[PDB]
């Protein structure tokens, strides 16, 4: 089934400015949506802000500014973010929009139709900071700003309160059978695996039904009014996660400025999400509730959600840090270091290590040395004779690795596919050591053709596996082994030989370097 890949990231809350935390998750959502434009497929990658509800209505009025005008500015700092970091993101969306007000409402009306939303009570805890409703298992006891004590989230560790109030109620208990069936029948529609099987176990032990509306004082008016009932607004949540149904219908300009909202997703060939990135934190919405939504509404299932180890939501600032130590080496430390943990060395020690190790030492090296004038004399690729069977073992390598990445990129599970790229990286430079092109110019002009040109081919190789993750210096490294544009994107260019010898390198710069490693 040919459609536009789809990809997104959470839509993130505006009660303050954006951190490591939300680049984080728009990073991986960028690296996804680049490595399935290489691989020559239609994308749609799309992040954006959450702009309404109770949060950030009272972060606006901390800051004695309008609701309004206060998510715009900070929506205008997300975006400069983003712009800074160098991402591709087809689109940035705005719960304000218009578009995805009528949206929201259209869902809602089908929800209602379909029999699935009452007329009733919340009546329990409520952690405002995450927009979440939480029951008496999930609280405990700890301290304010005052330092009183109060009740706080097991979850997050914010405060909560408890709210009474008549509300919209949609019926989440009636759906735990789809719920499970759907988990058992897609055992990948959830990774990683261990927060596939959280998911199942929560939905095994029963599923309440959920407040889907809230009484308009309590949000401060700010959100969207629930259709044909102005009392009572629309949950920031089910706003918020009709975003990915939003974006999925705006067809979007040059600009990247939202130009029509089309009636039938259909039309645009995005719904549903191949893949919603998320932070572990807002597990339980985009497994549990935004399906029951959609089953409810007779959409289609997104096909992944992928939870990273870090939350959603001592500095760390990233623009600060690419500055610092470059935006594409930032990229691969965060990438690399993390797994699916809040785990990993994010220290300076650890980035320059891995900076120097694997970047420089590794990558750069090796770039430098198929590229050198000493050993490279007649700046081309050449044309490789016969292959000995250490040839051969590099080869087959190389040969390996596209598939192997390609599975590890569509799990998704990118620390993998860069580990995997750096397998290889390893094996070349050992065999680069092993067979000493640098003597061979001497003394084997015909042996150094068939280890030059497997060692570019490597490189070549490697680097467009690469692109996604160092999308800046994949360029730099075509330019330098001088392949052609044609050659940089589509699987015809995963396989070996795609570039054939007697194509030049690029120019050379006097003192240049691909990484500059720094002091210990
Ligand atoms: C539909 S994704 C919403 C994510 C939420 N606003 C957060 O920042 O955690």
């Amino acid at each position: 089934v040919e459609k536009v890949f789809f990809v997104t990231s959470p839509i993130y809350y505006v009660n303050a400015a954006p951190h490591i935390g939300h680049v984080y998750s728009t990073l991986i959502t960028d690296v996804i949506g680049r490595y399935h434009r290489v691989k020559g497929e239609r994308v749609f990658a799309l992040t954006g802000t959450d702009e309404h509800g109770q949060k950030v209505a009272e972060a606006a009025k901390q800051k004695q500014v309008s609701p309004y005008d206060f998510t715009t500015a900070v929506a205008g700092e997300f975006k400069k973010c983003f712009e800074q970091m160098d991402y591709s993101i087809d689109y940035f969306i705005r719960t304000t929009n218009e578009q995805h007000k009528a949206v929201v409402k259209e869902l809602w009306t089908k929800l209602e139709q379909k029999g699935d939303i009452y007329l009733g009570r919340y009546e329990g805890w409520y952690s405002i900071s995450d927009e979440s409703f939480l029951t008496p298992q999930n609280i405990t006891d700890g301290v304010d700003k005052d330092g009183n004590p109060c009740k706080v989230s097991l979850e997050s560790g914010h405060v909560v309160t408890w709210v009474s109030e008549e509300n919209y109620m949609f019926r989440l208990s009636a759906f735990r059978e789809r719920l499970l069936e759907w988990y058992h029948a897609n055992p990948g529609c959830i990774v990683p695996e261990f927060r596939r099987r959280e998911v199942i176990r929560a939905v095994e032990k029963g599923l309440p039904d959920l407040s889907v509306s809230r009484a308009r004082a309590t949000l401060h008016n700010w959100a969207i009014p629930v259709p044909g009932n102005p009392d009572h607004c629309v949950y920031v949540w089910l706003d918020a996660l009709t975003n990915y149904l939003t974006g999925s219908r705006l067809r979007v300009d040059e600009s990247g400025k939202e130009v029509s909202l089309v009636d039938d997703f259909n039309e645009l060939e995005r719904f549903p999400a191949d893949v919603h990135v998320i932070g572990k934190d807002i597990l339980k919405f985009h497994a549990i509730y935004w399906p029951a939504f959609l089953l409810s509404a007779g959409l289609p299932l997104p096909k992944k959600i992928v939870a990273h180890g870090w939350w959603t939501k001592n500095v760390f600032d990233p623009v600060e840090k690419a500055e610092e130590f470059g935006y594409d080496a930032l990229k691969y430390f965060l990438l690399r270091e993390s797994g699916f943990s809040d785990d990993g060395d994010y220290s300076d020690k650890n980035m320059i290590a891995r900076l120097n190790g694997e970047l420089a030492d590794t990558l750069g090296n090796l770039v430098m040395r198929c590229t050198s004038a000493k050993i490279n004399v007649n700046g081309e690729w050449p044309s490789p004779a016969a292959y000995t069977e250490e040839d051969e073992s590099l080869i087959q390598l190389i040969k390996d690795l596209p598939g192997t990445a390609d599975h590890y990129y569509l799990i998704p599970d990118i620390q993998k596919a860069i580990i995997a790229v750096f397998d290889v990286l390893r094996a070349i430079n050992a065999y680069v050591t092993d067979m000493a092109p640098w003597k061979l110019v001497k003394t084997d002009p015909e042996r150094l053709r068939t280890v030059l040109y497997i060692t570019l081919e490597g490189v070549r190789v490697t680097t467009l596996l690469l692109s996604p993750i160092l999308p800046r210096k994949s360029v730099v490294i075509f330019d330098m082994l001088g392949v052609p544009e044609v050659h940089r994107k589509g699987i015809e260019n995963f396989e070996f030989g795609a570039v054939p010898p007697g194509t030049r390198l690029g120019p050379a710069v006097e003192g240049e370097v691909l990484f500059s490693k720094r002091s210990t």
